[PDB]
């Protein structure tokens, strides 16, 4: 709770190319598999990212959403996939990720199911906080230190709503 | 599960066009209310709805989930925000029976909101069996079985950006 | 976390005891009902006393739990009951009401399902407390204002597993 | 769900006497660690034996509980605790296939605890598609259908204080 403001980071017009670009990336990745495949939102802040995405996704697939929380602490499931992915390629879709270790150890837990494949896309990535290092895939931005919010992305609850990236500033 | 055809029915450039006037429909409702505002959405089908409304929403708000199933209407998860004393707007992606958005809106009543208002992409008016209000509606539809913009035929088509029309053969 | 002791309030031979009458007079209530009925625990305090009550209890039934959590703050549902309690006696079994806040929310909530009946037993009551008046059929003990663990009950994750309930004394 | 009958299989009394054993045992293997202790039961099967086990259990120890289900295993309620760096006790009423304690060992697994044991109350031992190491074990079975202290048919009979055979009609 500081008093700051919000500046454009990343348009909404350059945020809608990109995603696009992710969009036939990834379609020309799975296009060939054969196999079902699934998009694995990480709740909430990926929800908007997954909606933009997956219509840029020419692939036939599933949506299907997990939600999961972390002086390190374990990272617990609070709400599971709804579908199986055993045998299928399944792509991660995350908002953000700056340590690492979230992805990190959903990515563990994920993969003891058994995927076909399993695969990271994350919109932003902020690589000078990388603590584990992890693979991820297919990244939309890689980004400064700065705290970011929109799209997705809070702000202590706040700026989910807006339809681009932008940064807060404070005093 | 049957072998079949999917032809579009709503084009995405019709939903966007209805979605920013439920935009200017909803922040004229909630401009000047004061208390915080949130947008609860049903999951999963109303995921997509939820990305393009609330960004037409030009009030200050937050975003929260819900996973409800049935029978009986039980809650596989919760909420993570409180919202006793704020604007509640729930997002759906259809009522038709109107079971469901009934006995959530039971439920998220108790705990004592400011308001509490539905928004529906879709109403199938027909087979009302419980009657709820529905503040906000996308489209009223005849009872045609659709697909897409989150909307699925067991777990298919959610990624389509228009919504379509399964077709049986 | 603070220096303290633990010390007897109620013996585990008085638990027995008053368990034992708890179920003959739910048995009593019961026995006659011919609907379906289900003893709904809340976790997860209340295991331990949820598994010698229903030992008690001398009617058919099945046994289900939720998880609740709550500066007032909403109940939310952590994990919902497994069965459907529509058109059954539901008896929720918790460890203890002090304040009343949480058997009150989810009295409500469990209602709104249309159970036949619905009625709470609480090993242990804290009167002094009492914010919200909420009816309770069921009572094992009415105890003093002092704060409790054992018998599932802890204290900062502590004692959950001694025989008997005793008191927290600091210093 | 057929029409049948129930019989005594182990009388409270056997199984009070073996908890207690188990306990005793549980006590020795644990006594010196220094590390914080956590038992972990899965639920709902297993709450009444967590219940008779961790009072003969003479070590400081945290109850926790998980609620798993299939196809693939799926965490319906995580725990509340975190076990990194603990001794941790998986407490389970059946083994049997060995599927489930399988895939839930793995799932703790990763989160790096001091050490991971299993105590189950029943074993059947036959049919085991997957071995998983199990430290105490209750009871070891025949290929028998049973009910009772905790485990359920059809959602009957948890409640009974033995361990009893389902006899069909
Ligand atoms: O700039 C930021 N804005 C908002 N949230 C952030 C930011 N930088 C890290 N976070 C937390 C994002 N993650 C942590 C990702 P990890 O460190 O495991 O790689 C928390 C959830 O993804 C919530 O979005
Ligand atoms: O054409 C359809 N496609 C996909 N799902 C449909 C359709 N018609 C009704 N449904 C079911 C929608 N459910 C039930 C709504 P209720 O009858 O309770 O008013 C809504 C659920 O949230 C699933 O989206
Ligand atoms: O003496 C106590 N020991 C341990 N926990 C306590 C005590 N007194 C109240 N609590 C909290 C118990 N409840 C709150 C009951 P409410 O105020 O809603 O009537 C919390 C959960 O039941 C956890 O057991
Ligand atoms: O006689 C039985 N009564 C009741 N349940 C049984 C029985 N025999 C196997 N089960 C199933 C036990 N499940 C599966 C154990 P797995 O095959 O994975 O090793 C254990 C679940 O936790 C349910 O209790
Ligand atoms: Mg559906
Ligand atoms: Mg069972």
């Amino acid at each position: 709770d500081m008093k700051h403001t919000v500046e454009v980071m990343i348009p909404e017009a350059e945020i809608k190319a990109r995603i696009a670009e992710l969009g036939r990336q990834i379609t020309e990745r799975y296009k060939d598999s054969g196999s079902d495949m699934v998009l694995v939102g990480l709740l909430r802040g990926s929800f908007m990212f997954m909606a933009d995405l997956c219509r840029e996704v020419q692939v036939s697939h599933e949506v299907d959403f997990m939600t999961a929380s972390s002086t390190t602490r374990d990272v617990k499931i609070l709400k599971d996939l709804d579908e199986d992915i055993r045998g299928k390629d399944v792509l991660i879709v995350e908002d953000i990720i700056d340590s690492g270790n979230t992805l990190s150890k959903v990515r563990e837990i994920l993969s003891l199911r058994e995927p076909k494949s399993l695969a990271i896309c994350t919109l932003l990535d902020k690589p000078s906080r990388r603590e584990v290092n992890v693979p991820v895939e297919f990244i939309g931005f890689s980004i400064p230190d700065e705290f970011v919010v929109g799209y997705g992305i809070d702000y202590a609850q706040r700026y989910r709503h807006l339809p681009y990236i932008g940064k807060v500033i404070l005093l």
